[PDB]
C-alpha cells in the first residue's frame, strides 16, 4: 500500500503550506516595522513641530495596530500561527514519533517591544473657565394638587392653575395663569415656587393679587417638569463621585501650547483637581464626560471616564483596574477573553531606534527558521516520493 505514505507527504506539504503562511504573514509584519523605522528616523528631525511629531505618531500606530491585526488573524486551517507561541508537530514518516515540528511564536506589537513606541512629546495645559447655560428638565414631574391650598390667601371658592406652568430660562422663575372662582379681580398670573425635590407648586411670596404687566416676556417655555440649570453639572458630577474622584467640578475650554509657543484650542472638559475629564456638551446645553464602553476586566460590562493625559498631555485616556490605557485600544474590549496589556504610553521612547532593529532581528531570525523548516519538509516529500514510484512502477 502506498496510501499511508501518501498521506504523509500530504501532510508535509501541510508543513510546507503553514510556513509559507506563517512567512508571507512576518513579511507584511516586516515591511510594517520598516515603516515604522522611517517614521522613526522623521521624527528625530528636531525642525519637526509637535503637530509633526502627532501626525507620525498617528501612522506609527496604524502600523503597530496593523502588525497585531497580522498577528491576531493570520491563519491556517484555523491555525493562528502567530497567536501564540506553539510548536506543531507535523507527521512525515510512516510511524510514531516520526515528525518535523514547526516552533510558532507569538508575534506582536507588545512581544516584539513596541507597544508603547512613542515619538510625541508633551504640549503645555492649560485651560479658561467656560461658563455653562440654560436648563434642562429632569424625571421631577411638576405636581399642581398642592396649589389650591397654598393659595387659599387669594380667596373665593376655589383656586386653579390653567394649563402648564410657563419657565423663565432668564431667572429660573415659574409662572402660572390663575382662575380664582368666586374672585373679583385674582384672576391673572402668578409666580409659583417649585419643590426641586419632589416638583411641588406652590403660590409663590404669599401674593395677594396678580403680576403687574402679567406674564414676563422671558417665561417662554412650557415645562411640565422641574428644570435644573445646567451649570450645576448634574449628570457630570453624578459620575465624578461614582468614579470616586473627589474635587469640585468646572467646566473648562483646553488650551495646548507647544515648543514654540503656539497655542491651539481643545475643546471643553470637566476640570477635577488637577484633573481634566473630555467633556461634550449635549443637545440640551447640558454637558457630560466621555465615557468609552469596554466588555469585562475580571467579568462584566463596565465603565470609565476618559481623562486627558497620555504622552502628549491631551490623549483621552482611561483607567481600569490599577492601569490607565488610551481610550481608543479601551473602547470595546475584552480583558477577559483578552487579558494582559500596556498601558497607554507615558513618556517619549529612549531610543526607538534600537528597539525597532531589535523587533527586525526578530522577525528575520523567526524568517529563517520557518525557511529551514520548508527544506526540511521538502527532504522529506522527496523520500516519499522515491519510495512510492518504486511500489507504483512495480507488482
Amino acid at each position: 500500500n502506498i496510501k499511508g505514505l501518501t498521506q504523509a507527504s500530504r501532510n508535509a506539504n501541510d508543513g510546507i503550506s503553514i510556513a509559507q503562511t506563517t512567512e508571507g504573514a512576518l513579511n507584511e509584519i516586516n515591511n510594517n516595522l520598516q515603516r515604522v523605522r522611517e517614521l522613526a528616523v522623521q521624527s528625530a528631525n528636531s525642525t519637526n513641530s509637535q503637530s509633526d511629531l502627532d501626525s507620525i505618531q498617528a501612522e506609527i500606530t496604524q502600523r503597530l495596530n496593523e502588525i497585531d491585526r497580522v498577528s491576531g488573524q493570520t491563519q491556517f486551517n484555523g491555525v493562528k500561527v502567530l497567536a501564540q507561541d506553539n510548536t506543531l508537530t507535523i507527521q512525515v514518516g510512516a510511524n510514531d514519533g516520526e515528525t518535523i515540528d514547526i516552533d510558532l511564536k507569538q508575534i506582536n506589537s507588545q512581544t516584539l517591544g513596541l507597544d508603547t513606541l512613542n515619538v510625541q512629546q508633551k504640549y503645555k495645559v492649560s485651560d479658561t473657565a467656560a461658563t455653562v447655560t440654560g436648563y434642562a428638565d429632569t424625571t421631577i414631574a411638576l405636581d399642581n394638587s398642592t396649589f389650591k391650598a397654598s393659595a387659599t390667601g387669594l380667596g373665593g371658592t376655589d383656586q386653579k392653575i390653567d394649563g402648564d406652568l410657563k419657565f423663565d430660562d432668564t431667572t429660573g422663575k415659574y409662572y402660572a395663569k390663575v382662575t380664582v372662582t368666586g374672585g373679583t379681580g385674582k384672576d391673572g398670573y402668578y409666580e409659583v415656587s417649585v419643590d426641586k425635590t419632589n416638583g411641588e407648586v406652590t403660590l409663590a411670596g404669599g401674593a395677594t393679587s396678580p403680576l403687574t404687566g402679567g406674564l414676563p416676556a422671558t417665561a417662554t417655555e412650557d415645562v411640565k417638569n422641574v428644570q435644573v440649570a445646567n451649570a450645576d453639572l448634574t449628570e457630570a458630577k453624578a459620575a465624578l463621585t461614582a468614579a470616586g474622584v473627589t474635587g469640585t467640578a468646572s467646566v473648562v475650554k483646553m488650551s495646548y501650547t507647544d515648543n514654540n509657543g503656539k497655542t491651539i484650542d481643545g475643546g471643553l472638559a470637566v476640570k477635577v483637581g488637577d484633573d481634566y475629564y473630555s467633556a461634550t456638551q449635549n443637545k440640551d446645553g447640558s454637558i457630560s464626560i466621555n465615557t468609552t464602553k469596554y466588555t469585562a476586566d475580571d467579568g462584566t460590562s463596565k465603565t470609565a471616564l476618559n481623562k486627558l493625559g497620555g504622552a502628549d498631555g491631551k490623549t483621552e485616556v482611561v483607567s481600569i483596574g490599577g492601569k490607565t490605557y488610551a481610550a481608543s485600544k479601551a473602547e470595546g474590549h475584552n480583558f477577559k477573553a483578552q487579558p494582559d496589556l500596556a498601558e497607554a504610553a507615558a513618556t517619549t521612547t529612549e531610543n526607538p531606534l534600537q528597539k525597532i532593529d531589535a523587533a527586525l532581528a526578530q522577525v528575520d531570525t523567526l524568517r529563517s527558521d520557518l525557511a529551514a523548516v520548508q527544506n526540511r519538509f521538502n527532504s522529506a516529500i522527496t523520500n516519499l516520493g522515491n519510495t512510492v514510484n518504486n511500489l507504483t512502477s512495480a507488482r
